[PDB]
């Protein structure tokens, strides 16, 4: 049920059987926030979701894609994500077309760019940390002293939150280790996004586009605020659907919405299967 980074949420059974849907978790969450859009997909379609693991968006991918291939072969490759989850399945898809294996299907929920590209400059770094510690000023009624922007304009995103976090045991306040997992992996694993190296896909990408991002994702990286009719992809996938379902990111992987999704995908699932059969 749980091996390694591989979750069960509906086993295939011992031989043949339908095309497996491969799952990839969204930041700070794992798949089984996945199970609602399996309960409206068809009767025993099986799935597993790959939790996470470390590195860049490639690295992660390089670690997946061996393990898809021991699981499923040459194909067919039916690959899902939710938020970050697309972003990972979409460089599953591109690590397994390199390979030459067979991708039938890849489905983004709500996986939507940026309004623009967020600088990775050590100015963007600066101000990011003070929009950040003026929240924190609010939040914990404190005054915020002078950012050492120099040590933190020189480390990646998890060094710049463990010197963060070094910082605030330092001072005071003992976190639950517990608490402090779970906001230091959402938060490095959402920005391994804004340094993906996005390649072309030849494949057919059905995107399921909310309206917006919800509030907390603007807060986390204002440029969430603004979005481009094809979320960013076009420019990448020449072969793009996109399906509109309305409201906020964070409601796209739930009942109702999800409703809409897996109908959809129901259908494309159908036609995969009539394909082979
Ligand atoms: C073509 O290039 C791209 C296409 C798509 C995307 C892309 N796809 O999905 C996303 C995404 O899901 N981003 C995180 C959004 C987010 C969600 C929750 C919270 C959240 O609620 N919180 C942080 C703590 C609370 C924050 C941000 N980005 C990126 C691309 O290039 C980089």
């Amino acid at each position: 049920q749980i091996d390694g980074f591989v979750r069960t949420l509906r086993a295939r059974p011992e031989a043949g059987g339908k095309v497996p849907v491969f799952v990839f978790h969204p930041a700070g969450g794992s798949t089984v926030v996945y199970e609602p859009l399996l309960g409206r997909l068809p009767a025993d379609t099986p799935m597993y979701g790959f939790e996470r693991v470390e590195g860049s968006i490639e690295e992660r991918a390089q670690q997946y894609v061996p393990k898809l291939i021991e699981m499923q072969g040459d194909g067919p490759y039916v690959l899902v994500g939710w938020s970050l989850g697309g972003v990972l399945a979409y460089a599953c898809a591109i690590g397994l077309r390199r390979l030459g294996k067979d991708v039938r299907f890849v489905g983004l929920i709500d996986a939507v760019r940026a309004g623009e590209e967020i600088p990775q400059t050590k100015e963007e770094i600066r101000k990011r940390w003070d929009r950040y510690a003026a929240f924190a000023e609010k939040t914990f009624n404190v005054t915020i002293p002078a950012i050492p922007y120099e040590q933190l304009e020189e480390l990646d995103d998890e060094g710049q939150v463990r010197f963060v976090l070094d910082a605030v045991s330092q001072s005071g306040v003992q976190i639950p280790a517990g608490i402090i997992e779970h906001q230091r992996t959402s938060y490095l694993d959402n920005r391994a996004i804004d340094t993906a190296q996005i390649q072309p896909y030849d494949g057919h990408v059905t995107l399921y586009m909310a309206d917006r991002y919800h509030d907390d994702a603007i807060m986390f990286e204002p440029r969430y605020a603004v979005r481009q009719p094809d979320g960013g992809w076009g420019e990448y996938v020449s072969d793009l659907e996109v399906v509109p379902i309305g409201g906020e990111h964070i409601q796209a992987i739930d009942e109702p919405i999800i409703a809409k999704v897996g109908e959809h995908m129901s259908r494309a699932l159908g036609q995969i299967e009539a394909d082979r059969t």
